[PDB]
């Protein structure tokens, strides 16, 4: 596969060896980040003045004079070719060339590369990340890992907001961070850049804003010492506040200020992007005033940011649209998933769907806000990198399991296995919900149905449910062991052992159907009875946040099958040996 998929690719069925001896022409000139790249995928190879011809260079560039008709005219575009005669790498800008790095990287197949014609560049202007959830900021570390990702998923935007972070919203807000923040943004920002992407820093300070010079130029000279350290693009926030602040005359008034003192005044500032209140459609008054206030004063270089129909929304042609009407201009879309700062206790590694692949002229931006979770998010992330480089060519499943087979190659089956069944995010007050457990799911209603009205399950179908136990523990004990990437497994280790317990759990409650004698089921009764109470202590000591504490997982099929299942069978066994087990599915120590 190649992620994102190109615009052109034209493929002919030889392959070449990676030179062995080569010309490098125009490194001297090329983007210093594209050959650097190109150097490491080149390391002990020998360049001469004889063999084979690798051309990199910038439209413009003597180097790849020779190309200039094929290098695509788009802002990001570039031009690959791979043949027998010679290797071309030619960006239409500077960071065109570092993309076709990007896409060279992939092709090369130990020491081998398809022969192939290549013209490429984005649907969508600004493609990126948002950090902008409640929850646990994101670790240094875990944002150093990101920046990386994002260059080789050509994503060309970070977005730092974390909303719990205090020198971001209020309010401190107005206060520099102190020097070890400051230093390791300075390293963010350098990191940034290295990898192509734009650190946009976002302030958030509309909850106690006041409309005055006071606090006018203590936002100014936040943005200055943010400057300081690195900073090109900028965002001002007024998502989630009351009062004052959500004046849009005033806003608008600010952001222009900003634009016109800043923005158009620094040698070399790039982004310029707000978050409305009114920031989706339910959300907004459609007789109020507030969204076309904005449209009509906020000057026209200002992104401003939308999160679809709802709070959390997939992006539609008539959504999008709507919005477009009143702003006048292309929406720069906030997408809230996989973030689950509403639904805490699940993790969210279902593929990335929903949003129309034929509307990228309708946008000047698509960013993912995520997970607290930041290796977790990668699965989203490197989709959403894919879907808003090339929607046109957008596939769900294929790209959730080149993004888990990327992130996780020595288990990308059993990383695929505990995906798979921890995608929905359970019933919540957005109303926002994702398909888990599909392959199963027919069997699972079938099994289930058999039971509720008289009887009799299909065999494949308890075997089924069967291989799939099976599978989830042996995906459960390779994951927990996995030393490829420890940040993840940190990260969803607690969601590991609850997703083996369930699985055991559906194993044990199994061996009840097949119920061969009295004490043998008591036996397996009495096994669930622990497994439910070691599910609860999970419950109660992992996770332990303020608002959705615990661990949920395979939470839309698979529990509610198995918890039906045992209750089920209970009240057979119930009736039929005159007993009298508890047949409750959750333990509760009171
Ligand atoms: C613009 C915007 O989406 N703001 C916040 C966001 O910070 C929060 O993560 C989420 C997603 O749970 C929604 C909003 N309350």
């Amino acid at each position: 596969s190649l992620q994102p998929p190109p615009q052109q690719l034209i493929v002919q069925n030889k392959t070449i060896d990676l030179p062995a001896v080569y010309q490098l022409n125009g490194g001297e000139e090329a983007n210093p980040h594209a050959v650097k790249v190109l150097k490491e995928l080149l390391s002990g190879k020998q360049s001469s003045k004889k063999g084979m011809l690798i051309s990199i260079g910038e439209k413009g560039d003597k180097s790849v004079r020779k190309y200039s008709r094929q290098i695509p005219d788009h802002k990001e575009g570039y031009y690959l070719s791979v043949n027998e005669k010679e290797i071309v790498l030619a960006g239409n800008d500077e960071r065109g060339t570092y993309y076709a790095l990007q896409t060279f990287a992939q092709l090369l197949k130990d020491g081998k590369l398809p022969e192939v014609e290549i013209k490429d560049y984005p649907s969508v202007r600004y493609r990126g990340v948002v950090e902008g959830f409640y929850g646990t900021p994101w670790s240094h570390q875990a944002r150093l890992s990101q920046l990386k990702f994002y260059g080789k998923n050509k994503m060309n935007t970070y977005i730092y907001g974390p909303k719990d972070d205090p020198y971001h919203s209020a309010p401190n807000w107005r206060l520099p961070y102190p020097d070890k923040e400051a230093a390791q943004l300075q390293e963010l920002v350098a990191v940034a850049n290295e990898n192509e992407v734009d650190f946009v820093w976002a302030i958030h300070p509309g909850q106690d804003i006041k409309w005055n010079k006071e606090d006018r130029d203590l936002l100014l000279a936040k943005f200055e010492k943010m400057y300081q350290l690195g900073v090109r693009s900028f965002a001002v926030f007024f998502d989630d506040i009351s009062g004052e602040g959500t004046n849009p005359q005033k806003q608008a008034e600010l952001l222009n200020y900003i634009d016109e003192k800043f923005a158009q005044v620094k040698p070399d500032i790039n982004q310029l992007v707000m978050c409305p209140t009114e920031y989706n459609k339910s959300w907004s008054n459609p007789n109020g005033n507030y969204l076309t206030t904005l449209g009509d004063k906020l000057n026209p270089s200002i992104q401003i940011m939308w999160t679809g129909d709802r709070v959390i929304s997939d992006i539609t042609r008539d959504g999008i649209s709507w919005i477009n009407e009143r702003i006048k201009r292309p929406a720069y879309i906030w997408w809230n998933f996989p973030v689950s700062d509403y639904v805490r206790d699940h993790l969210l590694l279902g593929p990335v769907y929903g949003n129309d692949t034929t509307i990228a002229k309708e946008m000047s931006g698509f960013v993912t806000n995520p997970m607290e979770h930041a290796e977790s998010s990668k699965i989203a992330i490197y989709s959403v990198a894919s879907y808003a480089w090339n929607p046109a060519k957008y596939d769900t499943w294929q790209t959730w399991k080149d993004a888990i087979r990327t992130i996780l190659p020595s288990a990308a089956e059993e990383l695929e296995c505990f995906a798979m069944h921890n995608s929905d995010l359970g019933p919540n007050g957005h109303g926002y919900r994702r398909e888990e457990s599909m392959d199963i799911q027919p069997a699972a209603e079938r099994f289930l149905k058999a039971f509720k009205e008289g009887k009799n399950y299909d065999k494949a179908d308890f075997e089924t449910l069967q291989y799939t136990f099976e599978r989830m523990k042996e995906s459960a004990d390779i994951l927990l062991m996995n030393t490829e990437n420890k940040p993840l497994i940190v990260e969803i280790t607690p969601w590991v052992h609850q997703f083996k317990l369930t699985a055991e759990m559906g194993e044990e409650v199994l061996k009840m159907v097949e119920g061969r004698n009295e004490s043998y089921f008591l036996r397996k009764y009495n096994h669930v009875k622990a497994l439910q109470q070691q599910m609860f202590y999970i419950d109660q000591t992992s996770n332990q946040n303020p608002y959705q504490p615990g661990v949920k997982t395979a939470t839309r099929v698979i529990k509610p099958l198995i918890d039906r299942t045992f209750a089920t069978v209970v009240k057979f066994f119930n009736q039929k040996f005159n007993a009298h087990l508890d047949a409750t599915t959750d333990y509760m120590p009171h």
